[PDB]
């Protein structure tokens, strides 16, 4: 089951990058909640 992540746009936790546009997925987002995502992600393996 790709865990399904829920978040809020706010700056500077989760924030629409630069060429989001020409981007999809979570390629789409950058910020710190972003990024610590990531690292939960690869601690909990999933």
């Amino acid at each position: 089951k790709t865990v399904v992540v829920t978040t809020i746009l706010e700056s500077p936790y989760v924030m629409m990058k630069k060429n989001h546009e020409m981007l999809k997925g979570n390629e789409r987002y950058e910020g710190y909640c972003v990024d610590l995502a990531a690292e939960i992600a690869k601690h909990c393996g999933f």
